[PDB]
């Protein structure tokens, strides 16, 4: 149908905007701490601690399959990256601290993304 096509164009354009959001948030992690999944070879107990692992590569795979329907879904995955790290790692670690800085700097980006998603519809 033509309605299905219009819906698909809307999803495509959200995907475009989320790709730009992802790139901007990933720039706030210049150490690449969050770039890839925590390795279960290197952290064998990880899944005993963290039930829903997340990382920027996994988000990018979902994004490119157009698997984010709305900005809330995308934000949920970004908050998992941060929240997982802040539980597994102690406050005195470069990992925890990187997550704090990513959360603080990402908030700015996400605030305007929400306005753009609502504004453009």
């Amino acid at each position: 149908s033509m309605e299905q096509v219009a819906m698909e164009l809307r999803l495509t354009e959200l995907t475009r905007l989320l790709r730009s959001v992802l790139d901007q948030l990933q720039d706030k992690d210049p150490a690449r701490i969050f770039a890839q999944p925590v390795s279960l070879k290197e952290v064998p107990d990880y899944l005993d601690h963290i039930k829903h692992p997340m990382d920027f590569a996994t988000m990018r795979k979902r994004l490119e399959a157009q698997g984010y329907k709305n900005l809330h879904e995308f934000e949920e995955d970004f908050d998992l990256i941060i929240d997982n790290c802040m539980k597994y790692n102690a406050r005195d670690t470069v990992f925890y601290r990187a997550a704090v800085r990513l959360r603080d700097q990402g908030g700015v980006v996400l605030r305007q993304a929400r306005r753009e998603v609502d504004s453009i519809g």
